[PDB]
């Protein structure tokens, strides 16, 4: 669909059997989700942004259904204020910026 | 223009007579630019990002040219790692998301 930016671009996602709302974020290289129950082994990674850095757990090959569209990719889980869908998943659903 | 997201969506901006590159960020509510020379009075303010909170200086009614698009709005200048154009300015140059 087409989304204007008058309000935060929130979308409904489904990961690991749970329904969550996430922010379509073009300035996020990676997808980072709030702490949640996810199965599998992970790797302790670390990312930075405004305000500093955070310790995050990296899970690969995670299936996420974003607005009905499915995608499989890396998902970071950790201390995030908002669930963020970054470019690693935004490219898989064919999301573009237009002006 | 149409911007695909395989690479960070960076654009050339002209502010305060200076040329800079900035990231188009749909996940950012406001525009945050690295610390730079800007004339005028400003108000102190703090921003919350992924790693914590930074204290920035707020400038109102500042002219900024993103591409050939001129826009006037609020700009926060402070310790951000990347210059980011947020939704306060993205809506003025008519930027949308599509998938
Ligand atoms: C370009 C960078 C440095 C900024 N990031 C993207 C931004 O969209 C980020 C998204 C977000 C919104 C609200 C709360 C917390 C995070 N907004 C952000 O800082 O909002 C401030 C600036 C003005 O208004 C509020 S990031 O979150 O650090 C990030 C970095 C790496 C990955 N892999 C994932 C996320």
């Amino acid at each position: 669909p087409q989304i204007t930016l008058w309000q935060r671009p929130l979308v409904t996602i489904k990961i690991g059997g749970q329904l969550k709302e996430a922010l379509l974020d073009t300035g996020a290289d990676d997808t980072v989700l709030e702490e949640m129950s996810l199965p599998g082994r992970w790797k302790p990674k670390m990312i930075g942004g405004i305000g500093g850095f955070i310790k995050v757990r990296q899970y690969d090959q995670i299936l996420i259904e974003i607005c009905g569209h499915k995608a499989i990719g890396t998902v970071l889980v950790g201390p995030t204020p908002v669930n963020i869908i970054g470019r690693n998943l935004l490219t898989q659903i064919g999301c573009t910026l237009n002006f």
